[PDB]
């Protein structure tokens, strides 16, 4: 199979439906998702609720554009942990959205985008990092 692309669906799409609602590297990346996804979500309330209001996401359409959005943010060639918790995190900040506008049913091909744009992206740089092992360390 593609482990790394198993284990970035897994964790990101739990991270995104814990907002509505295993192997060792899984559960110690979510654990660490979860502490420092929800710090950045915290310090980027107001950021994250303008840029939100503007996104103006009603349904699964909207939602489904995002995934260029995302590709555009690689754009600048930066590559860091920091950029992808917090593109991972304001993801998080869209599936509560979805939750509160009764749209949760676009969560999990939210999720499914960001892995995709995350691993498509991103595979080389993953890679060299050692994956999430790497993630749980840097935040460590
Ligand atoms: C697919 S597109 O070309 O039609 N639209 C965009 O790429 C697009 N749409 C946006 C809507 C809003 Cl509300 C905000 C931004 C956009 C974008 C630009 C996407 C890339 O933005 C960034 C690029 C690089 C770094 C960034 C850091 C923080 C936030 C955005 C960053
Ligand atoms: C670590 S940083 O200092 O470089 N900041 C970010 O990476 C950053 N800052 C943001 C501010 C807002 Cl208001 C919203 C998002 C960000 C981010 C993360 C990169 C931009 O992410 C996106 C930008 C635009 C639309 C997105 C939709 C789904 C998931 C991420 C999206
Ligand atoms: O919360 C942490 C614990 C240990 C090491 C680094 C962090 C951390 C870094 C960031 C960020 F803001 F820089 C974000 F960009 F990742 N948030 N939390």
């Amino acid at each position: 199979g593609d482990e790394l692309y198993r284990q970035s669906l897994e964790i990101i799409s739990r991270y995104l439906r814990e907002q509505a609602t295993a192997g060792a590297t899984s559960r110690k990346a979510l654990e660490t998702l979860r502490r420092v996804g929800d710090g950045v979500q915290r310090n980027h309330e107001t950021a994250f609720q303008g840029m939100l209001r503007k996104l103006d996401i009603a349904n699964e359409d909207d939602v489904k554009s995002l995934s260029r959005v995302m590709i555009h943010v690689f754009s600048d060639g930066v590559t860091n942990w920091g950029r992808i918790v917090t593109l991972i995190s304001f993801g998080a900040f869209v599936a509560k959205h979805l939750k509160t506008i009764n749209q949760e049913s676009c969560i999990a091909p939210l999720a499914e985008s960001i892995t995709d744009v995350l691993v498509r992206t991103k595979r080389d740089w993953l890679v060299a990092q050692r994956g999430w092992d790497g993630f749980v360390e840097f935040f460590h």
